[PDB]
């Protein structure tokens, strides 16, 4: 899948699919 | 990025980049 | 705080504040 | 529910109900 | 270290040191 | 079990058994 680690909400075509980190803080894994 | 939720270790060209789930069980997020 | 374990995105006045579970599956913790 | 991000164990009226963060470190989410 | 995935609070000589799973459900990792 | 918070892959003797933290970053919990 195509995934991004997001500070904001996932894109419309993406789904919250797990957890990643941004500077040691839990972030959204958004995949499609 | 291109990522996969994995039952085994990440491929040689992938890196463990977060946490996902397979059937409600914690799994490796592997991204190339 | 007042928080909920959500299947969908956090409400307008809520913020994604952590990780909880619904039936053993990762879910958004949303707090107002 | 009523939840707090705790450094110590949950109160007797509270139950550990998820994971939150305190300065990028994992902490107990205690809810009642 | 010597650690256990626990359904209850960590023992008095143990410390909550991470997150594990019991039957796909989040649980305290308690380490001596 | 015998567990360690790992930056690299788990030893072949060990199994990835959950999540811990190394300086506020998610690390492999490797147990045996
Ligand atoms: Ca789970
Ligand atoms: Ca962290
Ligand atoms: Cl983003
Ligand atoms: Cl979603
Ligand atoms: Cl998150
Ligand atoms: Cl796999
Ligand atoms: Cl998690
Ligand atoms: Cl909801
Ligand atoms: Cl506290
Ligand atoms: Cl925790
Ligand atoms: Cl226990
Ligand atoms: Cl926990
Ligand atoms: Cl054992
Ligand atoms: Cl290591």
């Amino acid at each position: 899948a195509t995934c991004y680690c997001r500070t904001g909400r996932c894109a419309t075509r993406e789904s919250l699919s797990g957890v990643c980190e941004i500077s040691g803080r839990l972030a959204r894994l958004c995949c499609r």
